[PDB]
C-alpha cells in the first residue's frame, strides 16, 4: 500500500499480513454479506492496484463470485477508456502518460507505474478508481447471493417486531438500490407487512413516527 | 483516523485491521450491551467521519437498531443546521467553510474536507461531532434493547443480595438515565426492592451506609 | 494514553484496543482477583481521568463493584478538595489552573485540560492520582469479594503443605491490610494452623526458619 | 526483507514471526491450492533470496512439491545464465557484478550480494526474479495437484448452476491455462456441461450474457 | 521498561500488553518449570523495579512460591545493604544516590528514581540487580518444586533410552546444581541408572563417547 | 537483538515476546522436523548469543536433544579456539579483544561485550558464527529423531505416487548428508523402491525425465 512516512512524502509499503489475514477470513466467515463491502474497503485503504488484485486472489472458493466481479471489471475498464481516450505525445520529467482502463486494473500496469500515478503532484488515484469498480462488482454479488426480496418478508404472528425490521432492514441492505427506491419500500411495506395486532398499533401511531416510535410500541 | 505523527502534525492514517476486528467482535459478542458504546468511543479514537461510518458499517445484523442510529444521526444533522446558518461569501484563504449537518455524517463531504477540517489550524471536529451524534443512538438502542427496569428488579431472599445489587446497577446502566434519577433509584429502589431479611439489615445500617456497608452487611 | 514520541514531547495517544481487549479479558476470566490490580495498573500506565474511565467503563458486569468504586472516588476525590482548596485568579500564559477533586475524576474535565495537566512544566498527574485512587476501590472490591478469612484457612489431614501455604497467602493477600498485620499473622497462624504432623515438625525448626525450610521440611 | 527506512534507503529487515506463521499455516491450511500463490507473492513482499528460501524451508510436508519446486528453480537459473553471459572485467567501483542463476537462487550467493543487488542504486531484484521463478514452480505444483478437469467439471439436475458455475471456475483456476483458452472453455463448455433445464434457460439468454445473468436465469 | 528510543538515549516506555499476558500464561500454563526463567529473564528485559514487581504481582497463584521469592529479595536486599554503605553527603551535582537494597527491590523507590539510575551517564542497574535476585528466588522455587532427583531417575527396560535420557536431563535441569555436579551426575549415574541391555552397550561405547553415540547405540 | 534503527547505527533491541513464543511452540508443535531449522534461523535473525541461549533455554523437554546441542555447542567452540588463537596484548580504543570459543557461545561473555562485537568497524559475528554451530547441532538431532531411513522407503501397491515421493524426500531431507548423497539417492532409489506398475511407467521415461514428468505419468 502507499502510506505516509513520517517525512510526508507517500511511501509505497507492503501490504501487511494481517491485513491479508482478516480479508481471507471475512470472506470465509461472511461470505458476500453487506459488511464485507466495507471491510474491503477499509482493509484496502491505501491500496495500489496490484495490492487489490493480491486481495481478490487470496479469495478461496466463490469462484463464481470472482468471475462476475472480473466482468464488472472488464465494464467499467471499459467505460474508463470511452470517456478517457488515450493521450500520446512524448514522454516528460514532471508528469505521468494517461492511465487507461487495463492499467487500473493492473492487468497492463506494474507496480511502479501504478505507484506513481498515485504519487504524482498532480495524484490519479488508480487504486480508489480501482476500487470503485470492485465495491460496484461486490454489490452485484450481495444482491445476488441474497436469496430474500423485500417483499417476502413479512412479520410472523408470534415474530417480535425488532426482529422483523431486522430482517426488514437485512434484506433490503443486501437488495441494493437508491436510497430512494429504499426509502419508499419502508413507508410501504414496513408495516403494510407487519402482523396485524402490532400493524393496526403502527397505523395508530401516524405515518410520520420514527422507527424508535414503532419498536416501542409493539414490545411485549 | 488522524494520528498526530512525530512531525506533531496531526496525519491521516488507515483505520487498522485489529480496529476493526475489535469492534466487529465487540458487537458479535456483547451485542448493544451498555459496554458497547465505550468500546465504539474508544476504537473510534480521533477517527474521521469515513471511518465512522466505516465501522458502523462493518456491523452485521442488528439493522433495525442500525436504521434507528440513522435516524438519529439524520436528527441530530437537522439540528446541526439550524444551530449553524449556510454562509454567502465566496471563497476565502487558509480556511474551511463550515461543515454542513451532512457533511459531519460525511453523506455528502469528501474525507479531504474531513481531513482538512479536523487538521485546520482552528480545528472544527467534524468527526467527534458525528461520533456524539452516534453514541446518542447507541444509547438509544441500549435503553431500547435493555429488557430489564429498575422498579423491576428486586432481590430474592435465596438470591444474594449482591448478586440482586448487581443486577439492579445492571438495570440502571442498561436503562439511559440522568444521574440524579439513577441516584434517586438507588438510594430508595435498592433496599426496598431486596429481600426482607436483607433489608431489615440495611434499615439498621441507616440512610448513610456505602454500598459496601450494605453489602457487607447483608452477607453471611 | 500520554506517550513519548520520539521528539521528547508527551503526546497524546489514542488507547490500543489491545489495551482495552487486555483489560476486558482479565475482568472476564480473573474477575476481581487480587492479580486484577497489578494488570490494571500496568494496561493503565500513561493513562488519562478519560481513558482511564473508558477501561472501567467498558468493564461488562461486577456492576455492583463498579457502584462500590464510584463511592470511593467520590471518597477520594472529596478528599482531594477538602486538602486542596480551589485557587481562583486570572488565566496566564505560563500555568494550569488548580486541578480540582472531580476534574480529577474526568467527570468536570475535557480531554484537553486533562492533557494538558500532564503535560505541564510543573507536572501535575491527574492520571497517577486518578489511578491511585482506583487501586485503593478496588482493594476494598478484593478484600469484599474474598470469601476466605486468614483465620479459617487450616491445613487439611491429607492436605500438602506447600497448598495450605498457597492458600494462607492466597487469602492473606486478597485480605488487604497493613504488612505488618500481614506479617504478624504468617508469625501467629501459618504454623498454628499446621496439621499436627507437619506442626510440630515446624515448631521443631525454630521461629527464626524461612517459609523454603518450612516448606522442605514438610515434603512427601 | 528489503523495506525502506524512513531515510529514504532501502535497508534489510528481518523476516517478522507473523510472516512466518502466515505462510506456514496457510500452507498447513489451504496446502496448494491456487490462493496460496497469491498468498506467498504478498508474503515475500521485498524478501531476498535468503528469505525465500528460509519460507520454502519452513513448509513442512509436500517434499515432492518442494523437489518439483526445486527443479523448475534450477530451470529457471540455467535459463538466465544463457541468457546473462559471464563477465571477464576485473573488480569495477560502485557496482554489483551480474548474478548468476545460482546467486539469484541463493545457493552460491551471500545474503550481503543480495542485499547489495537489491540496494544497487541500479538495482537487480535478485530477490523477485528467484520469486518469479519460486511462482512458476508453484503453479506447476497446483495445477499437477488439481484432480478437477475443466471438461470433466458438469452440472448436476440437483446440482445448483451457481455452486456448479463455482466448481467450473474453481477447476480452471486450480489448472494453469492460458487466458484465452480459460475463456474458450468458459465461452463453450459452461453452457454445454450445465445441466440441461439450467441450459435451454442459458441458450435463450444467448451468447451475449454476463454470467450474472446467466446465473440469475437459471436461478429459482 | 528503559528502551532506546531512536535519539540514542534510554527512554521509559510501559510495559506492552502482549509481554503481560506473555508472562502471566507462561506461568499459568508452564507454572514453575525451568524454562519459566528464561521467559521472565527475557520477557523483563530491559525493565525498572517497578515493571519486575508488576510482572511478580500479576502472578495469581503460587503464592507461597510468591512469599518465598519476597524472602530470597529481602536476604539479598540486606546482603546488597551490607556490600554498600550508606553514604554521608549531602545532595551533588548531576548525579544519583547509591540504592538502597530496598530501593533496587523498588518497596521505597520511585519509578523516576529508577529510570534515573538505569539512564544515569554512569547507569547504576537497580533493575537489573533486582531481577538478579528475583531470578535466585525462581531458581530456589523451581529446584523445590521439582519432584524428580537425579539418583532417582532411572531407566525401566520397557523404557526407552532417548526418553530415559530426557528424564534424567530434565530432572538435572529441574533441579538446581553447579555445573560440575551436573557433569559428574551425567559422567556416572546416567549410565548405571540405564537399564542393563542398553548399559552393557553404552559400556561397550566407553567412557569417550557422545550422549548421541550412547543413544544410537542403544536405539534399536 | 541487534536491529538497525533509523540512524543506521545497529542497536540492541530486546526479543520480542512474538518471536519467544513462536520458538516455543514450534518445538512443542513440530518439535525436531526438517522445518525447526528454518524457524530457529529466521527467528535468530539478528539475535546475541544471550539471545540464542534464551531461545534454547525456553525450549521445554527434549532435554537429551539439548545436551547434545551443548555437546555439538562444545565440540565446534574447540574448533573456533584450535584455529584462533588467544591473541594477548594490551585494550586499544578502536578495536575490540580477540573472541573466544566459549564467548561466542554466551557462556563467558557478557551482552555489552557481545554487543560489541556485533557492532564494530570490522565486524566479527558472534550471533552468526554462534546461530552457525546451533543449526549444525540441530542437523544431528533432525537425523538421529528420524525414525526412518531412505533405504527403508518403498512404494506401497495401493500408495500414489505422489505419496511415496513425499515420504522418499521426507526422509532424505531429515537425513542430512551432501546434496551428492541426497542426487544419488534419488536416482537409485525413487524409482528402484517403487512399486512394479509405476516402477515399469518411471523405467518407460528414460532416466532424463524430471519429477514431474514421474508424477504426472503416475496418476490415476
Ligand atoms: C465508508 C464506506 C466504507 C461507507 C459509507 C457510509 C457513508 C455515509 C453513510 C450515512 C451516514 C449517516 C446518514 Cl444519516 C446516512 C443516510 N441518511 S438516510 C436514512 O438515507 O436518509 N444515508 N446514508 C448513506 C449514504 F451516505 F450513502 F447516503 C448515511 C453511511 C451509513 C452507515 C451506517 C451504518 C449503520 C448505522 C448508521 C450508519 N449508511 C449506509 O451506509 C447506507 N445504509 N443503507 C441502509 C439500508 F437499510 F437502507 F439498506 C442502512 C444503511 C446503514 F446506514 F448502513 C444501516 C444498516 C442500514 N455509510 S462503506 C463501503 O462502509 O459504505
Ligand atoms: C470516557 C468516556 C469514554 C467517559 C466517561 C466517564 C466520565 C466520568 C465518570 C465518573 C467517574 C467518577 C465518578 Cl465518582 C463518577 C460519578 N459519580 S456520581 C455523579 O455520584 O454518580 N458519575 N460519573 C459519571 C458522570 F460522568 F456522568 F459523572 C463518574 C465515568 C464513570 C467511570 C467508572 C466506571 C465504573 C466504576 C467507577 C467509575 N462511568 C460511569 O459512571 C457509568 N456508570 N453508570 C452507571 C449507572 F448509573 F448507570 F449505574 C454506573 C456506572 C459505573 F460507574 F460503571 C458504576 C456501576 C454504575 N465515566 S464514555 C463515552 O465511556 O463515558
Ligand atoms: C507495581 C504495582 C504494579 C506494585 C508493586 C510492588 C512494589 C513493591 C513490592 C515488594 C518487592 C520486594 C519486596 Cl522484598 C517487598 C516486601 N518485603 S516484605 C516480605 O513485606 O517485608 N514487601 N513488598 C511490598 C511493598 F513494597 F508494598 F512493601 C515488596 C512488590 C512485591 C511484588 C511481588 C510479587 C510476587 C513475588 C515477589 C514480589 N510485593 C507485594 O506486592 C505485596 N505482597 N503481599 C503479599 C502478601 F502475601 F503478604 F499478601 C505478597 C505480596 C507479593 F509480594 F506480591 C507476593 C504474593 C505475596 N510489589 S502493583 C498494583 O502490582 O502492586
Ligand atoms: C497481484 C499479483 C499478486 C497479481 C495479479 C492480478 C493482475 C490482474 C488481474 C485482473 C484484474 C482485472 C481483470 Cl478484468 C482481469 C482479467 N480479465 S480477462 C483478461 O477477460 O480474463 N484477467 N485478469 C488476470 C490477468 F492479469 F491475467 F489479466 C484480470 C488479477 C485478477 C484479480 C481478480 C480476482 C478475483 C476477481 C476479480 C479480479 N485475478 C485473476 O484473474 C485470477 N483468476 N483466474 C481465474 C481463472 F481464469 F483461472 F478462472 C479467475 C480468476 C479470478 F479473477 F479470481 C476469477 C474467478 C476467475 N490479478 S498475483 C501473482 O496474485 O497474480
Ligand atoms: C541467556 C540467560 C537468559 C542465559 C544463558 C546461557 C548461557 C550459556 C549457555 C551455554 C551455552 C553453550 C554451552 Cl556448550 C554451555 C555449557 N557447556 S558445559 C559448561 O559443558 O556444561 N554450559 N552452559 C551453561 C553455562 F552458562 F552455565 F555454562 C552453556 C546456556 C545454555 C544454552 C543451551 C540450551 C539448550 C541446549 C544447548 C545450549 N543453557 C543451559 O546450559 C541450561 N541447561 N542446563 C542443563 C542441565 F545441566 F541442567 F541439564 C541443560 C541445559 C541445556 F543446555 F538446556 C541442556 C539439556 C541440559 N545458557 S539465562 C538466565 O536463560 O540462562
Ligand atoms: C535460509 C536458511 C534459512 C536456508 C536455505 C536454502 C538455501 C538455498 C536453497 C536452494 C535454493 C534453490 C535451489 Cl535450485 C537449490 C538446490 N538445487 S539442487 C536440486 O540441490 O541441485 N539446492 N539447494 C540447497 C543448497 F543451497 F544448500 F544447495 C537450493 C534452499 C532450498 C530451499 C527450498 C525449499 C523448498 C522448495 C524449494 C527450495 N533447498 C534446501 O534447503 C535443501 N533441500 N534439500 C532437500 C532434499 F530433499 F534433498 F532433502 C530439499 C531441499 C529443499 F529445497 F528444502 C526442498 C524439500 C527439499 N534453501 S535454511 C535453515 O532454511 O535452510
Amino acid at each position: 500500500p502507499i502510506v505516509q512516512n513520517l517525512q510526508g512524502q507517500m511511501v509505497h509499503q507492503c501490504i501487511s499480513p494481517r491485513t491479508l489475514n482478516a480479508w481471507v477470513k471475512v470472506v470465509e466467515e461472511k461470505a458476500f454479506s453487506p459488511e464485507v463491502i466495507p471491510m474491503f474497503s477499509a482493509l484496502s485503504c491505501g491500496a495500489t492496484p496490484q495490492d487489490l488484485n493480491t486481495m481478490l486472489n487470496t479469495v478461496g472458493g466463490h469462484q463464481a463470485a470472482m468471475q462476475m466481479l472480473k466482468e464488472t471489471i472488464n465494464e467499467e475498464a471499459a467505460e474508463w477508456d470511452r470517456l478517457h481516450p488515450v493521450h500520446a505525445g512524448p514522454i516528460a520529467p514532471g508528469q505521468m502518460r494517461e492511465p487507461r482502463g487495463s492499467d487500473i486494473a493492473g492487468t497492463t500496469s506494474t507496480l511502479q507505474e501504478q505507484i506513481g500515478w498515485m504519487t504524482h503532484n498532480p495524484p490519479i488515484p488508480v487504486g480508489e478508481i480501482y476500487k470503485r469498480w470492485i465495491i460496484l462488482g461486490l454489490n452485484k454479488i450481495v444482491r445476488m447471493y441474497s436469496p430474500t426480496s423485500i417483499l417476502d418478508i413479512r412479520q410472523g404472528p408470534k415474530e417480535p417486531f425488532r426482529d422483523y425490521v431486522d430482517r426488514f432492514y437485512k434484506t433490503l441492505r443486501a437488495e441494493q438500490a437508491s436510497q430512494e427506491v429504499k426509502n419508499a419500500a419502508t413507508e410501504t411495506l414496513l408495516v403494510q407487512n407487519a402482523n396485524p395486532d402490532c400493524k393496526t398499533i403502527l397505523k395508530a401511531l401516524g405515518p410520520g413516527a420514527t422507527l424508535e416510535e414503532m419498536m416501542t410500541a409493539c414490545q411485549g
